[PDB]
């Protein structure tokens, strides 16, 4: 069976893992996948996630299976964070989420459902994009087509090609967006066209799948969720896959949400048990523990204000390192005006790098980057500022 | 998109958990899922995996993501507690295997893996089986035929006609068996049929899938794994499911595993990289907490040595209620000879019921078996014997 099966491409942000650790030599740089780290180089398990284990611990009886979609208190919450306090979909009983796990794990069964249920052929998404988009996708059955987004040159989001692209996508198809921190570019539209996005839209037939893995690395929680939140207003349907891997540092015990709207309560729950059986035929139920400390949580109200400050301290050290990047480069030889990458949010800095630069930054200099140009800004610290400035000086 | 979307069948088995918490009546006697229950009812977590719990979460420095394929130690216990200690694919580095999110999980990754890569187009599945099994290979995109097994008057398994529906079984087809504790049956094969069956399939040419859900409940860890360990030594190439839902009570934590062996090192490792292709485009890496727990436990003598009595402690607890059921029974009115469930391994009783008496000990007795007649016997406690045997008699 197995004789001729010939060994897959390493997973271009997923592969540099593996090398990194095999690479022995003392001074190296990681900078390649999104995940934060401190002053200290670290990732620590937030206090707050800690207490709320400590908790758990003292506090479960049974570890007896969780219903398809998982724990409600966890949906009802993640439907709050996303939609507003008082909202009409909530009211009127207009959405329900499924747990599942990671956001990747959303995206699926997002693809799965659609697949199965409804007569999708496409799915349009950004150019650049997360890789791995058109890989879950396409596992699913369904095509990959893209919408230009992002000029080079004046390091801008291209608005009017935006629209252009997408004038071809047909009614009925799926328009992936970042709800905010684009990954890899940094780059979301303003709320004026956002509007002029949520517009289009009904005008045209899309459906919405709205992508968040980086809820208030942007502004703030509530400030990057109005651009889903101006959709939600002029539309009936809509799919959006969200995840608590980033902003609780909870990585790897795998915790989203997909959360399904349609026109009315009726509708929502006819699919939503359509979206359950393609669960059930794929992992059975979602892991317990993530996401039974995510709820805690947002239930307690001293654990939720410790939650939210040591979400606003990582905003703030990205913030700092993004500045001193760019002073750094300057200091040290930079060739090229830079300056453009203080105006972009979240994790990222596409930093323009070509692939063979980013190939001898590796293998000469042993700093890790994406080969899009992509680096993890929370990556940086005071300590290897200087180190890898001189580094890319050097490849420029 | 969503206005023709009609509303999916529920599940068989998940369904009446719903059924079962909307009843409100008292005395009502669940029966239904195979989750362990103790002398009192409940489902107590684990002494051994709270003490398990309990060190993690002192000693955890990180929630940073895991590999595709998870933690190794993980894999390399799960190799030993199916193969054996000094085996030859151990030896050979013939096996790889990946975390997955429980046995389900397990079993769609496989799916996957095998539609995408290989000419597979049937699996081959017992009659009767676990009812997701078809759902799970559909999905993938593969056709699910029977084989007959056990033959209902005498209450065995019928070997003959086992063999002859399989000789239409092609060679390139995937046939499932169960290791031990057949799920629904509780009929497994004594080891010189597995041994007349490792041989067939050599001679037919099948890939043989192993499923595990049970290992230890039945006459013990070793004892149970004696069928699979008759195929490895004969087999170039086959693939496991194993599930720790069960014999570790980490139901809701998802923690399984998918091990694929070939017939050297580099053949496993050019297929497996394929294997951990389809997981990176489903969820993207496994949860951590469950599978911390397995070889934290596995790893230390004396935590390992407190999981081995409470397994025993559940297997003889399903025996001795095994047998009370069949007295009680006889004592109560019971107008069959039902001996032929103590001969029968595992968490279940194929009862023999028709559908319209499983239906009626529902509406009227509140006492919920699944449709086939399968029914949990370690639900049953000293408490509620004598009420649930009144209400089948009532019933015959
Ligand atoms: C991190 C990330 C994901 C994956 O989220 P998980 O929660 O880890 O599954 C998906 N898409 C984007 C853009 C991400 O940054
Ligand atoms: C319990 C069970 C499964 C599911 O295992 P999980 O580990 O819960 O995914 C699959 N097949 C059979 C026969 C089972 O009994």
């Amino acid at each position: 069976m197995f004789e001729n099966i010939t060994a897959a491409p390493a997973d271009p942000i997923l592969g540099l893992a593996d090398l990194f650790r095999a690479d022995e030599r003392p001074g190296k740089i990681n900078l390649g996948i999104g995940v934060y780290k401190d002053e200290t180089g670290k990732t620590p398990v937030l206090t707050s996630v800690k207490k709320a284990e400590q908790y758990l611990l003292e506090n479960e009886t049974t570890k007896n299976y969780l219903g398809i979609d998982g724990i409600p208190e966890f949906g009802r919450c993640t439907q709050e964070l996303l939609f507003g306090k008082g909202s009409a979909l909530i009211n009127d009983k207009r959405a329900r989420t499924a747990q599942t796990p990671g956001g990747t794990g959303a995206l699926r069964v997002a693809a799965d459902f659609l697949a199965k249920n409804t007569s999708v052929k496409r799915v349009w998404v950004s150019n650049p994009s997360w890789p791995n988009h058109k890989s879950v996708f396409n596992s699913a059955g369904l095509e990959v087509r893209e919408y230009a987004y992002y000029d080079a040159e004046n390091h801008t989001l291209d608005f009017d090609a935006l629209i252009n692209s997408l004038n071809e996508a047909q009614a009925g198809d799926v328009v992936l967006f970042h709800g905010c921190c684009h990954n890899p570019t940094g780059i979301d539209p303003t709320l004026e066209q956002w509007q002029t996005l949520a517009q289009l839209s009904v005008e045209k037939g899309w459906l919405p799948l709205f992508a968040f893995a980086y809820q208030g690395f942007a502004r703030g929680l509530e400030e990057d969720a109005e651009g889903l939140r101006a959709f939600a207003a002029m539309h009936k349907e809509l799919i959006v896959a969200s995840s608590y891997s980033k902003n609780f540092g909870l990585y790897n015990e795998r915790v989203g949400a997909c959360t399904l709207v349609a026109a009315d309560s009726e509708t929502v729950d006819r699919a939503f048990s359509q979206m359950k059986a393609a669960i059930r035929a794929n992992y059975s139920n979602p892991p317990a523990h993530g996401a039974s400390v995510v709820a805690t949580i947002l239930s307690n109200d001293a654990l939720r204000a410790i939650w939210e400050q040591e979400l606003t301290d990582m905003r703030q050290r990205i913030q700092r390192m993004r500045q001193l990047f760019v002073n750094t480069l300057q200091e040290k030889g930079a060739n090229r005006d830079f300056s453009f990458i203080i105006k972009q949010n979240g994790m990222f800095s596409f930093s323009g790098l070509t692939k063979e630069q980013v190939l001898r930054l590796r293998e000469e200099f042993g700093v890790y980057a994406v080969a899009s140009g992509r680096v993890n800004v929370a990556g940086m610290t005071p300590d290897n500022m200087a180190p890898l400035c001189e580094a890319i000086v050097a490849v420029l």
